[PDB]
């Protein structure tokens, strides 16, 4: 009913794409939602719309997508916006509503983090 | 002695810079290393070799390095350790090693998180 798209910027190298993999099965051990997918803005495969459609063939109704990245940037308030006709300048998606949430931020889990490897933990 | 250097990508919008500015800040106050210096990779300043330099001068002579990124890409496995003088392309006295850490990766506390912003936490 409701879907969770984590959706990243993509790369050429495929870390990025290992990223979102393994972000994805963590959260499916938590089992909290219906339905997860994954998207790449760039370059790699699923793409963020297929990643959408899927979640709508699945039957979902309410679509939470949420940007893995840092900071906005260029992707986040034009690219992403577009690509999910939120934003009018190859994809729209029928009698579903998209709901955008907001990237990482300064979050104190990264500070945290960044101590880990500084450490070399 | 030691250092942390924060490094970040950057961008033409300002939100990446202020997103390193506030995560430097934060380590700051957990009072950890006699240096917290940050660079910008990409367009912004500071930049990596002023961040790096910096610490030197401050009399930092084993600096620690560690990426602001969310997976290995290009920048955390090309520019960043050439940008330190770790890859055959930064004169560095030899009184003073360059230690590279780890990115951030799929880690526990980034699924944490990313629950939170599906929540518009």
């Amino acid at each position: 009913m409701e879907a969770l798209v984590l959706v990243g910027h993509g790369s050429r190298l495929p870390y990025s794409k290992e990223l979102l993999v393994k972000l994805a099965e963590k959260v499916k051990e938590r089992n909290l939602f219906p339905i997860v997918e994954i998207g790449l803005m760039e370059f790699s495969e699923p793409t963020i719309p297929q990643a959408v459609k899927k979640a709508i063939e699945q039957g979902a109704k309410r679509i939470i997508v949420v940007p893995v990245f840092l900071a906005h940037g260029i992707h986040t308030t034009r690219d992403i916006p577009r690509l999910l006709g939120l934003i009018e300048d190859l994809e729209i998606p029928e009698d579903v509503e998209i709901i955008y949430r907001e990237p990482i931020g300064a979050d104190d889990r990264i500070v945290d983090i960044i101590i880990d490897r500084a450490f070399g933990r």
